[PDB]
């Protein structure tokens, strides 16, 4: 088997869109065995908190329900996971400092958008923004997603 863990800084909006795209995925191809998908954020002042209604309603637009409740990265994510993905340059920077305080890190920790063909480079945090923004997420996610199945970095 091999893991992806997708993060943000709240883990309500941006990577419970990630991991459910991510899923939906793997189910499509038939591989949904091999994979083990999570998400979860920097931050932990969001734990136990459903996504956001807004991600909610933009993953059933596209057939997607997930049942994820957000979660706190911990020191032994690093040792586990095969790849760490986040969304912008503020959840890098923290997880590679983060990263510096565990004695083993097994996992890659990367922009999801590094993935992109279209080269955004950023998954812009949308929970400031309405229901198109959160929709920009979704599809960039599916840009992603699919080509790091393809071929990881």
């Amino acid at each position: 088997t091999k893991s992806v863990l997708f993060v943000c800084l709240g883990n309500k909006c941006r990577s419970p869109i990630a991991e459910a795209v991510f899923r939906k995925l793997v189910t499509d191809q038939n591989i949904s065995e091999n994979w083990v998908i999570d998400s979860g954020a920097v931050s932990d002042w969001n734990v136990g908190r459903s996504p956001d209604p807004r991600a909610v309603s933009c993953l059933r637009n596209h057939g997607i329900h997930t049942a994820h409740k957000a979660r706190q990265i911990t020191k032994e994510d690093f040792a586990t996971f095969d790849y760490i993905l986040c969304m912008d340059e503020s959840n890098l920077r923290d997880l590679n400092r983060k990263s510096n305080q565990v004695k083993t890190c097994k996992a890659k920790i990367e922009l999801l958008g590094s993935y992109d063909p279209q080269k955004q480079l950023i998954i812009e945090d949308p929970y400031y923004g309405n229901d198109s923004d959160f929709e920009t997420v979704y599809q960039q996610c599916v840009r992603c997603c699919r080509a790091f199945l393809e071929k990881a970095h």
